[PDB]
């Protein structure tokens, strides 16, 4: 049966999905690594046995053990994010939705959510796979990992909990798609890896990762690169973050024995509870655990492998949102309210430069501030507003990832690069937070094609567009149609820097995106910082 597949870990049973009047199969749930509950919380991801009988892959497994929000309980707006599934720490499994007839071996492209390296859900219904796998003709696999300490706690040196085990959790679902994906009909040498925000610095990571180079051909990030100063820490700042932790649950801190096995007797929501008390600053868009420059999943600093092109060399697709910092202000930063226009004052705007450079010494604070003021009208609620908006963007996802391209490209097998620009006419969230972090990602999965969702037409035909260009970008090394008639996608070369907008207008090509600021994030305050 066509909802039947035997893969080497054993059979699995599918399920019939219906999608814009039309089905296609969906295995939800295939298990690809033992859980990692009681002894083995913290450890590596264990292999998943073999098992004979058929598996029900028919519904959604449980969400990883994360931190859920309940800043504005109720509000859709904020919720379509927290997990929809019980959470539990047995959560590895991943999903594939297969087109209908089934393929022999089509593209096929794995999902890798975002979520700061401390939550997010393959489940979430923004994250549906059906609508691309059907409109693309791909087979649609999206993965899960350990989010939050369970995934991420790094005593550097143990065995036990040596950290980065979230992305070997990823690397393992991988190496399952490698090893098993030709059975639903893909092509186990055709896997383009895509992932937002956190997903998105993940990929750049495998792209980083030795380990992990073989086990993918192409790769697509956005709003998120490796080297965002978020997404990792130091083996000592990950050690230090973890006594940490240990401490604020009374653990015994004499030894990483000691310390691992009083968080293993600890129930989840015990670490969840405590785990932002850890992080080193008062700061906006920082993660307690994320992946640690460990010198074993990452050889060497990512800045050093970078540039000798120490990474795997293929063609990439990637870009950012124009209001990537909205999300982190309106959670943190004095002022802003979801039900206001959030004009910022001076005193307030300052506070906000304070949480955004969470490292910068008062010198480095003035630079930036000197750096995204108009002096000419330095007490416009608005500008001081967007001002700080485009400084927690550029800092944490922008630059960061412009940085990234620069450096790949001189090695690169071929760059695309896009600056998503349109807020959906449907946005239940304040006019003022723009084009929001990480909401390019229902246009990806083509939520603008069920009407029931109210998008506009042109919304509809932007989203396919997207669709079309992710998925014919993961079949080919390029999102354009080998001849067509409509728009050419520049390709981005260190000279050119040429690069693409993505909203409901007729695409228009620009060069060197956000440069002025970025020679300052990127290359200027890091000397200033180093100097002082
Ligand atoms: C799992 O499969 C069983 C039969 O094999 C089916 O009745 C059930 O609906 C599936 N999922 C559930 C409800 O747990
Ligand atoms: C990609 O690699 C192929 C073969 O190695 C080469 O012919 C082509 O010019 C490369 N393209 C880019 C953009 O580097
Ligand atoms: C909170 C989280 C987020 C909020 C909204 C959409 C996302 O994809 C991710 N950041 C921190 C990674």
């Amino acid at each position: 049966s066509e909802l039947l597949v035997n893969t080497k870990s054993g059979k699995v049973m599918g399920t019939r999905v219906p999608v814009l009047s039309s089905h296609i199969s969906a295995f939800l749930g295939i298990p690809f690594a033992e859980p990692p509950v009681g002894n083995m919380r913290f450890r590596r991801p264990e292999p998943k046995k073999p098992w004979s009988g058929v598996w029900n892959a028919s519904t959604y497994p449980n969400n990883c053990q994360q931190y859920v929000d309940e800043q504005f309980p109720g509000f859709s707006g904020s919720e379509m994010w927290n997990p929809n599934r019980e959470m539990s720490e047995d959560c590895l499994y991943l999903n594939i939705w297969v087109p209908s007839p089934r393929p022999k071996s089509t593209t096929v492209m794995v999902w890798i959510y975002g979520g700061g390296f401390y939550s997010g859900s393959s489940t979430l219904d923004v994250y549906n796979g059906k609508y691309l796998a059907y409109t693309e003709e791909v087979v649609l696999v999206s993965l899960s990992y350990r989010v939050g300490a369970f995934g991420f706690l790094a005593l550097h040196g143990s065995q036990e909990a040596p950290g980065n085990v979230g992305l070997l959790d990823q690397r393992m679902a991988l190496q399952w798609v490698h090893d098993n994906i030709q059975f639903f009909g893909g092509d186990p040498k055709t896997v383009t890896i895509f992932g937002e925000s956190a997903g998105g610095a993940s990929v750049g990571m495998h792209i980083l990762s030795p380990g992990s180079r073989d086990l993918f051909r192409r790769a697509i990030l956005q709003s998120g690169s490796p080297n965002c100063p978020w997404a990792s820490v130091s083996v000592a700042e990950g050690r230090r973050r973890a006594v940490e932790l240990g401490r604020n649950l009374n653990c015994n801190l004499n030894s990483d024995e000691e310390l691992i096995h009083c968080l293993r007797e600890k129930k989840p929501q015990e670490l969840i509870d405590v785990e932002w008390n850890v992080l080193p600053f008062d700061s906006i868009f920082r993660f307690s655990f994320v992946p640690v420059i460990d010198g074993e999943f990452f050889p060497t600093s990512l800045e050093s492998m970078l540039n000798s092109g120490n990474f795997k060399k293929t063609q990439i697709l990637l870009g950012v949102n124009k209001d990537e910092g909205s999300f982190f202000l309106l959670y943190g930063a004095p002022g802003f309210s979801k039900d206001s226009e959030s004009k910022i004052s001076r005193e307030d705007f300052m506070s906000g430069v304070k949480l955004s450079v969470p490292h910068a010494n008062d010198l480095g604070l003035d630079a930036v501030t000197l750096q995204y003021t108009d002096w000419m009208d330095d007490n416009n609620g608005i500008k001081n507003r967007d001002g700080l908006d485009d400084i927690v963007g550029d800092h944490n996802v922008i630059c960061p990832l412009m940085h990234f391209v620069n450096k790949y490209t001189k090695f690169g097998n071929g760059t695309y690069l896009y600056f998503f620009n349109h807020r959906a006419s449907n946005l239940v969230w304040p006019e003022w937070m723009g084009v929001i972090h990480g909401y390019e990602i229902e246009f990806v999965f083509g939520l603008p094609l069920v009407k029931e969702l109210n998008y506009t037409a042109e919304e509809e035909a932007l989203s396919r567009r997207i669709m079309h260009y992710w998925a014919t970008f993961a079949k080919t090394g390029n999102p354009n149609e080998p001849h067509s008639q409509e728009s050419k996608w520049p390709l981005f070369t260190t000279k050119e820097q040429k690069f693409i907008d993505l909203n409901t207008e007729p695409m228009k090509v620009h060069q060197r995106l956000r440069v002025q600021m970025c020679v300052f994030w990127n290359q200027f305050l890091p000397k200033l910082l180093n100097a002082t």
